[PDB]
């Protein structure tokens, strides 16, 4: 395992505390054993998601400081407008207070645009892997989200360079089956964060575009992790080597006719979301439409000036590589800690997150008792380290994947490497028990997005 | 014209300037004499909305610097559901980004909820006035929306003390027309935005909450200016002479069963919203399950942790008597200023803006050329003020006829953010209208270079006649 | 008297309270009668000094966040080096805490220098008139500080441009009269705070300088108030009418050598000072040879990384014309608010201050019983305004006699920070003392009831007679 | 080697950058060949202080937003004062705005104390181990500054608990040679930084006060590191392993009349210092007589509000057991780093900073040709790290003889800022150390190009051999 030096230092800290074994059990009673319903303050290193838990940089508070919070016209909208251009080649944009935000606005436009001519009477969204708000907005509106991830992924320990990529097969079967009337969008999920945050390559995009345009098919990029996905083309594409960061975004964004994004993961805040769009003024125009009443007047999108300040910055500080390689780098690092020890993990690791197979962790779990959660929650109470399940839970509807991923989720700029020492050190410490105790059921199971807010029984 | 000192100094500052009146000039041409398409780089003094444009405390920023961004249990959501407790003596909060994401989470769930009793067949919301945004997402959920204020509302010259109540009478004719069965909700907007940042007084809101309950329907709190209303009611009411803002406050949410607030307004942030219910908890989880794919999670709703942080502190600060004090008294200076000098406003004036009638100053522009847009784009070209049309122009076309809808009032909406303007700046606001008295008689209507079919009043094109 | 707009608006704001009459009365009884030592939450609006009470914009908050802290040559060290370069033609500079630090550091360096060439036998530095600090400085190194600013000064009541020029018959009689051999520096006080914050003409800053220049006499431009004095030059000025400030500026520092500089004023900072040399490289690397001990290391001075940011920012705000117009006709309107109510003040008031001439308000105190801290404290207890004297209290006794020095101007200062306090705080403080227009008679003076051998305006103790 | 996880996380980051060998070759030339005189600009991972270059907390920074910039009575003002009682149990306090501001108040005022008892005839201010500021105002104030730390601190490969420890024989030795009348001042140095960061023992600054108080002899305690030395008492001394830092400090400051802090060092400030006196009010009045001139009015002293607020806070973090154990453990690291690989350090490590002891690793360079300077020059060229020589280069020039002073020590220090650098930064720097190991018996030692005559490190030009 190799630990890379960040490339900054540190301006500011935040206080952290390690609660007490006692504390930690009554905790998570109380919290029907499910960790969505802890209090921060009983948690010690919190690694439940990287979404808006990052460290900003002074350049990025003092864009803040001197945001301008005009409801309409803002400097910042124009700001953030310009940088989409540049980064995407996109002549449109709408701010959005978060991602799924983001997809409430696009996601209902595009249903509607396509039942234009009375076809899509069967609609449905494809993707390489839907998230998990993203399928339920494709849902709420009354889609089908199929999913078409490459075989690779669900081979954890064996390497592949692109467990995010599409099945292509699986693409054209789907387009032969349901028709190119009945697809809403193709959605390119970059990286693929529910298989494990793993990569999308450059060509893997580009045929998918093409498909997609042969039959007329709207390609969406999801994309809150776009610049961890753009590191991994650079790293390991030969036909990338040397070209720079924003080079690789560039092109990516040569294959998609939008992108919904949350602004919370890659461009290193706290909230924010983002819809921008290629050329196509229509959709443009309807989602402006959808704004005003869901998120706010369309300058500003549900914002304060100063997040629109912020995420300009953010949107470049996101793109630099020496970020990239460490940020990477250290949940490689970690994944290497895990794996040298033995522990099973999602093989290499993803960008954001290190994704450890509970299968083979856990195997005398099925999907009936959510393998992921009971690791999940042994670890919680071992150490305060708090992390969240990406597998049967997560996935919904007992519906059983084919991933059953504890992911240890790791922010941005937040977390050392000695952090990350005591994170595997913990894990590692539970492998005589991985057998011992074990198994969770449910007592209360909302119908839309139920890990959120469900509460869990063990046996 | 009374002025009243600042309850605080200045700690922090922020730079305006006066574009020429040649910058001015080609700003609007390019905006199509539309202030709203207006970049702020245009824009001397700024007052289209009191939303979000409000000027902080240090220790609001304060809060900010040390806030929670936990995903999961932010400590700044556990004080923001205190704090609720608190203020309101409710149970249950979910945060949300601002006012329309918590009618976004509540709305759809009442329907349901009446929907799935057999219910709501026909369903309807019923206000004193809603909001556009509020109206919006009652229509997007196929209910109607119908505003009943009293009458005294549209007698702007005249005073009257509680111009944003309910017409009760038309309360009970709607019910009957309608019945209760198809009444998903009343919502209680305090101040009444649409009427002139109109106070309802705690009689009315006490009365409608009987009227309500008596026929099971479910009362909504819309809240933004809730501390303004509060003060209004101290001001008015004998009873309430004595009590404390927060007794006000308290005493005006035994009168509903849950509230909708966007925060961008009275807990003086520049976002931020909340819907909090006092005992429903089934109601609650309902909406709950709504603001997971539509806000964020349940413990931030769309925020950032400092912004739930910094709500907790604003909340505090919006109740404070002699804030409220000098701010509806800068709203009230502005007002006599223009109508000790024969500009006609609804009087008195309301807590966040003064309501220019601008069928007076223009009666060559007919209601269909926007009479009052007139005014607003002459005061911007004069002063590089921007306003904001309520009138006309906003009010849209009649769907059954194409034609313009006839707008019971043409009204320039001077709003006003809390705690960044000076009475100096509202002078420069009152000194640049009064200006341009001799003009009003030759102001040009306008007409459309570009109309949308629907939120024309936000990216209209129009050019003078 | 005029109001005159900001040229801003406000984006944080900091909370003031009134206390009660009852506090205000306990408070100056246990600070013993002097107000600086009173606390601040004693205090209702601040009028003790301009200086580092300022409000700072955005733009130097920001430029704060991303200060470099390096011990040894930190970014905004080089920034500032740029900046007294661009407004000053000079090309060494040393950062300081705050002014009197830059006095510390470039004083003594001064006096050996010209002792070093076998001068300075019996030292004496001249100025039009030495602040309090700067004199101290002189004295706490054997020197005699000479104040010889016009007669005109002493006249409060009579208008002239410039209250703040040197004497030139005194100054050449007093070159003469100690011999140029003796003299170690002239320092050009800009504006002259001791006068009033009265301004000195560019052509008496130049003449003041020709003549040093001719006898070899090192010239220290005292900066604190150096936009202020620019200001004035420009409207009274005729031939500077149609310069740029910062033309001023750049013209005002061919007369001096060298300057010393409280941030804390024009630069609209809350801590900093600033040395800055034209071109003796041999007194900069003296000087920089006293900073190390006394200061900190070369590149920061005795400051944060993220306050010489600051104050490289607020150099260039504090240049601006539209600020500078704002700023000192607000003090301009609290003075003619005074003078139209028949109180007499030094007319035309200076930058930052209105000097209420206490002789004339109060004849029956005499001196020794100090009329403008009686009036100061009248108005405390009338108000919670701390304001501060400028007369015999401040002046102290004679040496010679161990009596009361006899003082040429008797003061009550209302010191203005810098975009802190609305023209309706200056209204509150305006009415508070006409209001004392009868009581003014009945005011007692005061007597020691501990006195510090020396400092004894800041540390003192009275007691009414 | 032993890594300790840190007991925070991040919230705020500043970038840093390698510059290419190329951009590092022209820089140091451009310098002189001294790395003080680089530029921010030209350094990756800056070693050259702990001072001022320390990470806030947000609760640091959010006292800094509601700081109270009063001049006079600041909030933050007595909750300093409060904060000093609770600490050390002092009941005066006067703030400056840094150590060297600090010991400019007090020292001259000790020495005037003492002469004008009859005494200090010949005086002298006796310290484990005067800092160079430190000595640099005693002797500015004609007094001799005699060191006497333990002979234990020459041995650096040698282990001992505490190598900052006074000398007691040394002392009595001392008080006979020069008497007590001439021995204005005790300073004992907590950490001894001039040593290696090396902690004192209870006992032996129990054994100093019971001397000192003896005859009389009056004892500062310089503090800059004070809970850096109490974790070491509280790790080395069994009488204290279950006490609190805070009951450490408590104990240690029994010892001392009166302290001087830097607390840009162990209270996390990037700017701030501190005299805090235990009971004597005439020295306190004294002090605050000498404030006024050389720092500011009493109750700032030098600092912005703001500065106080955060000196409030950074105090009460500094005294934190987990943190100090990560801080103190990091230093540790990075000097087993070095340790393990046979680079010659002072063992065991203090508090702030690793010591390498080049006398031991380029034995081929003499001392008056800068050895740890050479090693300093050499790493920075290698690695963009910018370290600091406490060694001939430092010590200068015998002023009887003119000629190199005799070095007991030739350190490189690497001195660490707090919650600055991550331990993969420590281990960047022992990497690049070590990578030299080949090349040490090959450098050249360094001569002049330009020499102050006082202080030459901070500003002198050198050139290679
Ligand atoms: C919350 C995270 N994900 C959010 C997310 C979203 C939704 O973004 P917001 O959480 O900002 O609504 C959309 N698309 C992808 C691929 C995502 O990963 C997370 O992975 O924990
Ligand atoms: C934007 C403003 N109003 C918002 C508003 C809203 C919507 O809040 P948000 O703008 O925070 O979505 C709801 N209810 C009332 C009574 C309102 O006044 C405005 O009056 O300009
Ligand atoms: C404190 C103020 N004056 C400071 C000052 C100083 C001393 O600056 P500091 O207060 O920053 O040390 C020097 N020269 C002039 C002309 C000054 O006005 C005051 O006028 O209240
Ligand atoms: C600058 C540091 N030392 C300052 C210091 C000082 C001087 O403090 P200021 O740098 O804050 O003036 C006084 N006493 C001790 C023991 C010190 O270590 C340093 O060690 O680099
Ligand atoms: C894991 C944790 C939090 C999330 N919020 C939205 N998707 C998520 C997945
Ligand atoms: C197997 C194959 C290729 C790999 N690249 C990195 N680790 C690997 C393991
Ligand atoms: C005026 C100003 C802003 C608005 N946002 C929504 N409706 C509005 C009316
Ligand atoms: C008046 C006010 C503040 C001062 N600071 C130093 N001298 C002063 C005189
Ligand atoms: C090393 C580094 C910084 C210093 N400041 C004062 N003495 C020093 C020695
Ligand atoms: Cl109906
Ligand atoms: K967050
Ligand atoms: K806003
Ligand atoms: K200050
Ligand atoms: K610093």
């Amino acid at each position: 395992a190799k630990r890379i030096v960040e490339p900054f230092r540190i301006k500011m800290v935040e206080k952290i505390r390690v609660p007490s074994r006692e504390e930690r059990e009554a905790a998570l009673k109380e919290a029907g054993y499910n960790p969505f319903l802890l209090p921060s303050s009983a948690v010690y290193i919190d690694l439940l998601t990287d979404s808006g838990t990052n460290a900003m940089s002074d350049h990025q508070w003092a864009a803040m400081i001197t945001g301008d919070e005009a409801y309409a016209g803002s400097r910042n909208y124009y700001d953030l407008k310009d940088k989409a251009k540049e980064l995407f080649n996109y002549d449109y944009i709408i701010p959005a207070h978060q991602g799924r935000g983001a997809e409430n606005i696009l996601f209902p436009v595009l249903l509607k645009y396509k039942q234009k001519e009375g076809k899509a009477k069967n609609p449905v969204f494809i993707s390489n892997f839907h998230f998990d708000t993203t399928a339920a907005h494709v849902e709420l509106n009354g889609c089908k989200a199929i999913n078409i991830v490459t075989e690779k992924a669900f081979d954890s320990e064996t390497y592949d360079d692109w467990k995010g990529d599409f099945d292509i097969k699986k693409l054209k079967e789907n387009i032969a089956q349901h028709g190119a009337d009945n697809i809403v969008a193709i959605v390119s999920t970059v990286t693929c964060n529910s298989a494990g945050g793993q990569p999308v390559s450059m060509s893997n995009l580009k045929e998918v575009y093409e498909i997609a345009k042969q039959h007329g098919i709207f390609v969406v990029m999801d994309s809150a992790r776009f610049c961890e996905n753009a590191y991994f083309i650079k790293a390991r594409d030969p036909k990338y080597k040397n070209a720079t960061i924003k080079e690789v975004i560039f092109d990516m964004y040569k294959y998609a006719d939008a992108l919904t994004m949350s602004a919370k993961k890659d461009p290193l805040l706290n909230i924010g979301g983002l819809v921008a769009i290629r050329d196509n003024e229509e959709i443009f125009t309807l989602a402006r439409q959808r704004c005003v009443p869901m998120e706010g007047f369309v300058t500003y999108g549900g914002l304060a000036g100063r997040d629109m300040a912020a995420m300009v910055q953010g949107l470049e500080e996101g793109t630099e590589e020496e970020y990239l390689h460490y940020r990477i780098g250290q949940v490689k690092y970690l994944g290497d800690r895990l794996r040298e020890a033995g522990i099973p993990i999602q093989y290499p690791t993803g960008g954001h997150a290190v994704f450890v197979d509970c299968k083979k962790l856990v195997p005398q779990i099925p999907g009936d008792q959510f393998p992921a959660q009971a690791v999940i929650n042994a670890l919680y109470l071992e150490s305060g380290v708090r992390a969240v399940e990406i597998g049967s839970f997560l996935l919904g509807r007992q519906k059983h994947a084919d991933m059953e991923f504890m992911r240890l989720t790791i922010a941005r700029r937040v977390y050392t490497n000695d952090h990350m020492d005591y994170i595997a050190d913990a894990l590692i410490g539970l492998k005589e028990k991985f057998a011992t105790l074990k198994g969770l059921e449910f007592e209360y199971e909302p119908p839309v997005l139920r890990h959120f807010t469900a509460r869990l029984k063990p046996i």
